[PDB]
C-alpha cells in the first residue's frame, strides 16, 4: 500500500506565489536579516512529493486491540447529532475555497438557493453511493520559515459541497468524541495555561518523571486503510442519527480511505492511499490513531504509568522512569512498536528529565515570577518561525493573521510581548486600524478578532500575571537572544523606547485604546501600573476556543 501513486501531472499553483521575503518601509524595524526568510511554493512540491510516497506495513498486537476496544467502549458512551445545512454553512470560513459547481464560500454563508441546493444533492449522493471516490484537490502550502529550506506541505481537500457534508455528519461527532475517549490526554480541550497546568501536574505526579515527545515522520502518509477503517468504526460507536452512519460510511469508503488528486489546472496527479491533510476528521482522526498506536506503544514497551499528551500527530509522554539506561531501552521498543505499528519516527525519541527541556506541540513548559515574586509557570516556543511569519505580515496581508494568534497564544512571553505586541499596536496606531477586527487561528479553526480585546483575552486565558512576567528563565532568555541575533532583530532598548511611544499613544486614545497601553505595555515603563481585572473581559464568550482541534478541517467561528 504506497501512501501515493503519482502520474506526473506536477502540483500547480493557483495564483503568483512569493518565496523571498517582501520588504517594505517596516521591515527593517522588525528584522534586518531579510534572506533568512522564506515562503515554500510549489516549486518545491516534487521534493514533498518524494519525501511522503513510501510503502505501508502494519503488525497489529493484542496490545494494539485492547486500547482500541477500551477506546470503542469509551466511545459507545458518546451521543452525536446530525447538523443542519444551515448550521453547517454558517461553519464556513467566509474565504474558503469556491466550489466548482458554481459558488462560493460566501453565497454558503448567505445560504443560497444555489448553495444550498448543491450542498443537498451532494448529501443525497453520499446517502445513495458508498463506493465512487470522490475527487480532491491537491495544492503546495504557502507557508513562512526562517532557513535551517523545508518543501512546501501538500493539502489535499475535496468540494466545499461535501465539507459542508462533512460538517452535517461529523462536526459533532470530532467536536465531542476525542476528549470522551482519551480524557485529560485529548490536548486540544486545554488553552496554553491549561496544557501547562496538566503537564506539571502530570510530572509531578510521578515519582521519578521522565518524558519524551515522538515525532512521526510524515504521520499523514503513515495513516493506512486500517487506520482509516479503524477510526470509522470508533465513529460508528456513537449513538448517531441512521443518516449520519450511513454518511460517515460512506465518506469513510469515498474520500477518506483514499482517492483520486486533481491539480489546480485540472489534470489527475495521481491517488492517495493516507490521511487527506484538508478534511473535517484529519485532526480528530490523527489524534485518536496517534493515541491509539502510542497507548498499545507503551504496554509494549512496558513503560511504568505511561501518562499522554496527544494534538493530533502531536505526541508527548511522561511516564515513571526506570535509570537513564532503562529508560534508553524502552524508548527503543516503543519506537519499535509505533513502526510496528506505521508510525516510524522522524527525529528518534530522546528521554528527558527536565520538564522545560520537553517540545510538543513546538512548544514547551516554562517560568517566570509574577509581581510578587511568586513561580508561575507558562507555555513559550522558539520564537523563530513566529517572528518569520510576522517580518512577512509587516509588508503583506494575508488570510490568517499568524502575529495575532501567537500573541492570544504566547501572551505571558518575553518576545511576544517585547516584540509582536509593540511591533503591531505600533502598526496599527499609525494606519487606525485599531478596532478593525482580523482573522486568525486557533487549534486550526478561525476567529475573528479585534486587537482591542487582546487585553480581555489575554486576561482570562492567562490571567493577570501575563502582564507581570518578569525574570524569565536563563534557557528561554538565552533561546531569545540567539534568535534575535539570527534574524537581527533590534535589541531590548529599541523595543522598550516604542513601547513606551506605543503605550503613551494608546492612553491617549482612550476607552479600550487606554486599557491596551495600560495592560500591555506595564513593562515598559519603570513605575508600573496598579494592573487589575476588567470588566468587559467576562463578555466575551470564550467557549468553544479550546474544545478540539480542526487543522485543515475549514472550521470558522464569530
Ligand atoms: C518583563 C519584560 C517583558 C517583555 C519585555 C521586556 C521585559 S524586561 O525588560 O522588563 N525584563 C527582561 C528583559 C529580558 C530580555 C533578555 C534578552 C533579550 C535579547 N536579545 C531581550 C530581553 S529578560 C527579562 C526578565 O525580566 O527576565
Amino acid at each position: 500500500s504506497m501512501s501515493y501513486t503519482w502520474t506526473g501531472a506536477l502540483i500547480t499553483p493557483c495564483a503568483a506565489e512569493e518565496s523571498k521575503l517582501p520588504i517594505n518601509a517596516l521591515s527593517n524595524s522588525l528584522l534586518r536579516h531579510h534572506n533568512m526568510v522564506y515562503a515554500t511554493t510549489s516549486r518545491s512540491a516534487g521534493l514533498r512529493q518524494k519525501k511522503v510516497t513510501f510503502d505501508r506495513l502494519q503488525v497489529l498486537d493484542d496490545h494494539y486491540r485492547d486500547v482500541l476496544k477500551e477506546m470503542k467502549a469509551k466511545a459507545s458512551t458518546v451521543k452525536a447529532k446530525l447538523l443542519s445545512v444551515e448550521e453547517a454553512c454558517k461553519l464556513t470560513p467566509p474565504h474558503s475555497a469556491k466550489s466548482k459547481f458554481g459558488y462560493g464560500a460566501k453565497d454558503v454563508r448567505n445560504l443560497s438557493s444555489k448553495a444550498v441546493n448543491h450542498i443537498h444533492s451532494v448529501w443525497k449522493d453520499l446517502l445513495e453511493d458508498t463506493v465512487t471516490p470522490i475527487d480532491t484537490t491537491i495544492m503546495a502550502k504557502n507557508e513562512v520559515f526562517c532557513v535551517q529550506r523545508k518543501p512546501a506541505r501538500l493539502i489535499v481537500f475535496p468540494d466545499l459541497g461535501v465539507r459542508v457534508c462533512e460538517k452535517m455528519a461529523l462536526y459533532d461527532v470530532v467536536s465531542t468524541l476525542p476528549q470522551v475517549v482519551m480524557g485529560s490526554s485529548y490536548g486540544f480541550q486545554y488553552s496554553p495555561g491549561q496544557r501547562v497546568e496538566f503537564l506539571v501536574n502530570t510530572w509531578k505526579s510521578k515519582k521519578n518523571p521522565m518524558g519524551f515527545s515522538y515525532d512521526t515522520r510524515c504521520f499523514d502518509s503513515t495513516v493506512t486503510e486500517n487506520d482509516i477503517r479503524v477510526e470509522e468504526s470508533i465513529y460508528q460507536c456513537c449513538d448517531l442519527a441512521p443518516e449520519a452512519r450511513q454518511a460517515i460510511k460512506s465518506l469513510t469508503e469515498r474520500l477518506y480511505i483514499g482517492g483520486p488528486l486533481t491539480n489546480s489546472k485540472g489534470q489527475n496527479c495521481g491517488y492517495r492511499r493516507c490521511r487527506a491533510s484538508g478534511v473535517l476528521t484529519t485532526s480528530c482522526g490523527n489524534t485518536l490513531t496517534c493515541y491509539l498506536k502510542a497507548s498499545a506503544a507503551c504496554r509494549a514497551a512496558k513503560l511504568q504509568d505511561c501518562t499522554m499528551l496527544v494534538n493530533g500527530d502531536d505526541l508527548v509522554v511522561i511516564c515513571e522512569s526506570a535509570g537513564t539506561q532503562e529508560d534508553a531501552a524502552s524508548l527503543r521498543v516503543f519506537t519499535e512498536a509505533m513502526t510496528r505499528y506505521s508510525a516510524p519516527p522522524g527525529d528518534p525519541p530522546q528521554p528527558e528529565y527536565d520538564l522545560e527541556l520537553i517540545t510538543s506541540c513546538s512548544s514547551n513548559v516554562s517560568v517566570a515570577h509574577d509581581a510578587s515574586g511568586k513561580r508561575v509557570y507558562y507555555l513559550t516556543r522558539d520564537p523563530t518561525t513566529p517572528l518569520a511569519r510576522a517580518a512577512w505580515e509587516t509588508a503583506r496581508h494575508t488570510p490568517v493573521n499568524s502575529w495575532l494568534g501567537n500573541i492570544i497564544m504566547y501572551a505571558p512571553t518575553l518576545w511576544a510581548r517585547m516584540i509582536l505586541m509593540t511591533h503591531f499596536f505600533s502598526i496599527l496606531l499609525a494606519q487606525e486600524q485599531l478596532e478593525k477586527a482580523l482573522d486568525c487561528q486557533i487549534y486550526g479553526a478561525c476567529y475573528s478578532i479585534e486587537p482591542l480585546d487582546l487585553p480581555q483575552i489575554i486576561e482570562r486565558l492567562h490571567g493577570l500575571s501575563a502582564f507581570s512576567l518578569h525574570s524569565y528563565s536563563p534557557g528561554e532568555i538565552n533561546r531569545v537572544a540567539s534568535c534575535l541575533r539570527k534574524l537581527g532583530v533590534p535589541p531590548l532598548r529599541v523595543w522598550r523606547h516604542r513601547a513606551r511611544s506605543v503605550r503613551a499613544r494608546l492612553l491617549s486614545q482612550g476607552g479600550r485604546a487606554a486599557t491596551c497601553g495600560k495592560y500591555l505595555f506595564n513593562w515598559a515603563v519603570k513605575t508600573k501600573l496598579k494592573l487589575t481585572p476588567i470588566p468587559a473581559a467576562s463578555q466575551l464568550d470564550l467557549s468553544g476556543w479550546f474544545v478540539a482541534g480542526y487543522s485543515g478541517g475549514d472550521i470558522y467561528h464569530s
